[PDB]
């Protein structure tokens, strides 16, 4: 049982909410195919060791994203940094599960709300097949969504959000509740129910894919998802969003690895579980981008419009297929309620990691808090209800687009590229691999130690510039937002990105003695600062530098 429970267990791991809700419209937005060469290019060159790196500093050092940096002081700024993105996503990670909760709520009928217009919530304008460069949005799956839940048609813009719809609010109240009281107790909350959340996303998918295959209209979808546009791989709008993707679909730059792994065995097996994540995660990846286009290309050939005009493009594109799909099934109601509770405990299951990130690495620096558990974790959870009610509003769409760009973007790139930088080099690779063969019996490949020291960071560095660069103004749909909502999300990014430096010249300014004493007590591990008296410091010489 020790293979079987560890599959089950990595498996149940290896997919998110971001695999199944955010995956789907980038890889619209993307063209389709194209979007699969940046993504698993990304995906080896940084997600596998920058996932394998993690899980190897939280297992050997035993900490938190925070305090995980006395072995290099200098960068508990990057751990604040990654614990506040972290806390920015939960804002809207929890949303997605209110509209997820309502959704199913609304599944418990015989005749589901999404199959035809003719409801209070419909528009003049809507359109439905059966009974007769924009994106369309008369259908009924897509009036529902954006009228009927989200009550989007009430505001003008980000500048209108309105007030909080009541019962999106009820929705958000239930789940902010439901993840308080499964957080409060302590870490341990698996291996009792998460059996059944583990095997749902990959029963759902497979049914998903394979009834959809068998669609009219498929085959254009599914030719639209094999040609691969190689113009679009030259505007590095792919990139940026195929970097983000894979940071935030395999959990790094949350903090999220590293407060996981701290409770780990000392003796388990980081590259194994990072190797079986990562193949996981792609092939789950690839048949989830296929049976998104089977079933868009289905729509498309249904309401007689273009493939890149059938659907929008945002957040909601899974609320829009989804239904669509279990409304072409036998025994619709059935299906949406497997799909809907599906997605539930999968979006739980990610917050309550999300969220678990921020509680251990905020307790295990100060132990007034890891005194108080319950205190903290109702604090916690109030902050993010608070700043979710601002994302419910009639407008919320919009506040949700723009977390979801700005949050952990160009922030989240930044926060995983100082932490490579820092422990590859300052740090050491040489000592990151003695450290992972002390633990785990064998020291890293030179592919491992190359990647972890100079390819990986190139490149994130690279696609950092490049999102700096090139950026594009905030959009939703057809439409645009006014430049304050863009300056206010650079903002939002700059708030997590700049601790770092902020942190640095704290540190710096706090310590005592002359310039070089200063920098030696901060780029040396907090148990080895009595060697800074004898004037050894190994950063000091090249030797240091040039090992690899
Ligand atoms: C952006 N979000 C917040 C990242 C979440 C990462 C995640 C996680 C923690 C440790 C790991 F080794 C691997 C993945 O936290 C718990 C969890 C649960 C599921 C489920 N079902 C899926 C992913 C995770
Ligand atoms: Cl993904």
């Amino acid at each position: 049982g020790k293979k079987i429970d560890f599959l089950l267990s990595v498996v149940g791991f290896a997919v998110d909410l971001a695999n199944v809700w955010r995956f789907p419209y980038l890889c619209y937005k993307n063209g389709g195919g194209a979007f699969l060469i940046p993504y698993t290019l990304f995906l080896i060159i940084a997600g596998m060791p920058l996932f394998y790196m993690e899980l190897a500093l939280g297992q050997y050092n035993r900490e938190g994203a925070a305090t995980v940096w006395k072995i290099c002081p200098f960068f508990k700024g990057v751990g604040y940094a990654v614990i506040l993105i972290a806390l920015y996503v939960g804002f809207y990670y929890n949303v997605i599960i209110a509209w997820s909760l309502y959704y199913l709520f609304s599944s418990f009928t015989l005749n589901l709300p999404w199959t035809d217009c003719g409801h209070t919530w419909n528009s003049p304008n809507c359109t439905d097949p059966k009974l007769l460069y924009s994106k369309y949005k008369f259908t009924p799956a897509a009036e529902f969504y954006e009228r009927g839940v989200l009550h989007l048609h009430e505001s003008s813009g980000i500048h209108d959000i309105g007030l909080p719809q009541w019962q999106l609010l009820l929705c958000l109240m239930v789940v902010v509740i439901v993840l308080y009281f499964s957080l409060w107790k302590g870490v341990k909350t698996s291996g009792k129910v998460v059996w059944i959340t583990a095997t749902l996303p990959y029963f759902v998918l497979f049914v998903l894919l394979v009834h959809g295959v068998t669609l009219p209209g498929a085959s254009n979808g599914i030719n639209a998802y094999l040609h691969i546009d190689f113009y679009r791989l030259k505007e590095a709008t792919v990139w940026i969003d195929a970097a983000t993707q894979i940071f935030f679909s395999l959990g790094a730059g949350f903090g999220v690895l590293i407060a996981f792994a701290s409770y780990n065995k000392f003796d388990n097996n980081c590259y194994r579980d990072a190797l079986l994540t990562s193949s996981i995660n792609c092939i789950t990846s690839f048949v989830s981008g296929f049976a998104i286009f089977s079933i868009l290309g289905y729509m498309a050939h249904e309401h007689k419009v273009n493939i890149e005009d059938v659907a929008t493009e945002g957040a909601g594109l899974v609320f829009i297929l989804y239904p669509e799909a279990i409304s072409t099934l036998s025994g619709s109601t059935f299906w949406a309620v497997v799909f809907f509770v599906m997605l539930l405990a999968l979006g739980l299951d990610s917050s309550m990691g999300g969220m678990e990130a921020v509680i251990t690495g905020l307790a295990d620096d100060f132990q007034v808090l890891k005194r108080h558990r319950k205190l903290f974790t109702f604090g916690v959870t109030f902050s993010t209800f608070l700043l979710a009610l601002f994302c419910i509003t009639k407008g919320g769409i919009y506040v949700l687009t723009l977390l979801d760009t700005f949050a952990a973007g160009t922030s989240i790139l930044f926060a995983v590229l100082m932490e490579a930088i820092g422990v590859s080099w300052f740090y050491g690779v040489d000592r990151f691999s003695n450290d992972i063969q002390q633990m785990m019996g064998f020291r890293p490949g030179l592919y491992w130690r190359l990647c972890w020291k100079f390819v990986s960071p190139a490149f994130l560095l690279f696609v950092v510039v490049v999102s700096i660069i090139n950026f594009k103004p905030l959009t939703y749909d057809d439409y645009i937002f006014p430049p304050w909502a863009n300056w206010v999300g650079w903002g939002i990014a700059l708030s997590s990105m700049v601790l770092v430096p902020i942190y640095v010249i704290y540190k710096f300014l706090s310590t005592q003695g002359s310039l070089w004493e200063r920098l030696a007590y901060g780029i040396t591990p907090e148990n080895e600062h009595h060697l800074v008296a004898q004037r050894d410091i190994r950063q000091f010489q090249l030797q240091h530098w040039l090992a690899i």
